[PDB]
């Protein structure tokens, strides 16, 4: 038995685990799958989150509940992997990996906001299709907030996906943050402490969102112990191929 803390990506939330959860469980381990602040059912409205510490809050609630005696094994996918990072950083002895599927993967040697950078740089400009962007918080010092296009959610998240997890996700999408003005404020993670836990990697080769080849420059400019591949997930892997995500987390885990 194992413990797995399972982190989403931004506008998702807990309920994208629903296909793998039982799936651990029924190989006989221990599964949490988080809402983050505003996300999901979590009770907070965007715009009463302002840092990208209070967004990973309810994780940082669950790391501190891991008794003296156990491990955690983290799964984050998408903006999850900045979530994986912070929890990395304030608790690196309660994770025995930090598993990041199709996210990126936070490099104590660069300002957190370099992986943005990077994927500007990357990625065109018009990358979220019919998503669409607005400032929230102060007008003199502003927050971005997201939501995500239907277009964009079909094409470019779930094309691997039945309709109806495309359909579930239209009903519980909501607004979200990159926390980008935050980020650039925040303090760098260290070697000492992020850097000490082993991480794994999981590729999902069929994500438009987050293409193969930049999931593949985070594992060559920062490294990762293990690495795995899934030739047909999408963003959504754990929609898509379920079955392989479990599959690569006993592995990985094991
Ligand atoms: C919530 C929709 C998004 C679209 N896109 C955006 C934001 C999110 C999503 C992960 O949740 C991906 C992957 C990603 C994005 N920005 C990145 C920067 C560095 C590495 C990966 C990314």
């Amino acid at each position: 038995q194992k413990h797995f803390v399972l982190v989403h990506g931004g506008c998702l939330g807990a309920w994208i685990w629903y296909k793998l959860k039982p799936l651990l469980e029924s190989a006989g381990h221990k599964v949490t799958a988080v809402d983050l602040s505003a996300a999901g059912i979590n009770p907070r409205r965007l715009d009463e989150i302002h840092t990208f510490r209070d967004y990973s809050e309810p994780l940082m609630e669950v790391m501190a509940s891991i008794p003296p005696d156990e491990k955690v094994v983290l799964l984050g996918h998408s903006f999850g992997g900045m979530s994986l990072g912070l929890a990395m950083e304030t608790y690196p002895e309660k994770i025995s990996v930090a598993v990041f599927m199709s996210a990126m993967m936070p490099d104590p040697n660069h300002s957190l906001t370099y992986p943005f950078e990077k994927y500007n740089e990357k990625c065109p400009a018009d990358m979220m299709l019919d998503s669409q962007f607005s400032t929230y918080g102060n007008p003199e010092n502003p927050g971005m907030s997201m939501i995500l296009g239907p277009q964009f959610m079909a094409l470019k998240m779930f094309q691997n996906c039945s309709v109806e997890d495309l359909e579930l996700a239209k009903m519980l999408t909501r607004p979200g943050s990159l926390f980008f003005q935050d980020l650039a404020k925040a303090k760098k993670f260290s070697t000492e402490r992020y850097g000490s836990v082993k991480r794994a990697y999981i590729f999902c080769n069929e994500d438009k969102s987050f293409p193969v080849e930049f999931q593949k420059w985070f594992v060559e400019s920062v490294g990762a112990d293990k690495v795995k591949e899934i030739k047909e997930a999408d963003a959504m892997g754990m929609l898509s191929q379920p079955r392989e995500v479990c599959k690569c987390l006993l592995d990985i885990s094991d």
